[PDB]
């Protein structure tokens, strides 16, 4: 079982994305079936967690803590299922077998993430016969305002523009690159309050390390074969930024962070020592501070990944100087 896919041996999300070099040739379908399906997911195939990482009863009880997680995972379930639909087009247009296999593995991961998030909703007492409606009601505004515009950018680049590597650049820099750090924050936030959700996030973060580093290899390699494509890639990044500047993401993050605030306040006994990041107790953080930290992580990670990709000028386009 490769070190990078092992449940105990795999790096954290930022750490892996900023330090590892993985290529689509390495992470082919055999590697995924062995190292992921039979590795990372050993004992966690159905729900993403084991009996030792349970969903607490307090996550089934009506209140702000439960609402914060309902809102969060309704939204992520939709994000991941729509990402699966988008990535399908990356598979269909994969320029070769290496990319076909790799992007098949990413597609299944995203479908898996959607599945374990939705299952977690059932484990929190959302009735099975109200599950579809409930996710759809809760996530509708976020889907329409945030997910659809950024995902349509990727789809438009790969499909309408016929630009595969460009499409990968949208997905790794503008989509995953932007959202993965908030996923690691979510794992830190939830780990004591909802161990099942912490383990679910952890397994997703291991997958995400692979998506981020393989996507970077695709862009990096293309760019040094075709150095002329550099301006085109930078324009992709610029348009990406312009699209985020018009999306009201903050509004949706702060809404779940204020629910979470009331939630964690009502469960301070489970949180005592707990630091959300080095030297910072979760209990003494605010919604704005957790949003800001997730942004700081996003900026740091992008600085590191853009250099590795050969697009250090995008650090400027994304206003990271
Ligand atoms: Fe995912
Ligand atoms: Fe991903």
């Amino acid at each position: 079982i490769p070190a990078e896919t092992g449940w105990d041996s795999a790096p954290g999300l930022l750490e892996g994305a900023m330090t590892l070099d993985l290529t689509p040739e390495q992470c082919d379908l055999g590697y995924w079936l062995r190292g992921v399906a039979q590795g990372t997911l050993a004992g966690r195939a159905e729900t993403g967690h084991t009996d030792a990482e349970p969903t607490p009863e307090h996550m089934r009880a009506d209140g702000p803590l439960r609402d914060a997680q309902v809102l969060e995972l309704s939204c992520r379930s939709v994000a991941e299922a729509q990402a699966t639909r988008v990535l399908a087009h990356y598979v269909a247009q994969a320029p070769d077998i290496v990319e076909l296999e790799f992007f098949t593995t990413q597609l299944v991961d995203e479908a898996r993430h959607s599945m374990v998030f939705r299952r977690h909703l059932l484990a929190m007492g959302v009735p099975a016969d109200r599950l579809h409606a409930s996710i759809a009601e809760v996530s509708a505004e976020y889907r329409r305002e945030v997910l659809e515009p950024i995902l349509d950018f990727a789809l438009t680049t790969v499909r309408d523009e016929g630009d595969f590597v460009g499409g990968v650049a949208v997905f790794t820099i503008i989509i995953e690159g932007v959202l993965a750090p908030a996923a690691e924050l979510s794992e830190r936030k939830w780990n004591l309050l909802d161990p099942a959700a912490g383990a679910i996030a952890r397994g997703a973060a291991i997958d995400e390390v692979r998506h981020l580093t393989v996507g970077s290899s695709v862009v990096r390699r293309h760019l040094l074969r075709r150095p002329e494509r550099k301006a085109a890639l930078l324009d992709i990044v610029r348009r990406g930024r312009e699209i985020w500047d018009g999306i009201p993401d903050r509004k949706h993050v702060l809404r779940r962070e204020e629910l979470f605030q009331a939630g964690m306040r009502e469960h301070a006994d489970l949180l005592a020592g707990y630091e959300v990041w080095p030297g910072q107790p979760l209990l003494s953080t605010t919604p704005e501070q957790r949003y800001a930290m997730a942004e700081q992580w996003t900026d740091r990670m992008a600085a590191a990944r853009l250099v590795h990709m050969g697009l250090p000028e995008a650090i400027d386009l994304l206003r990271l100087t």
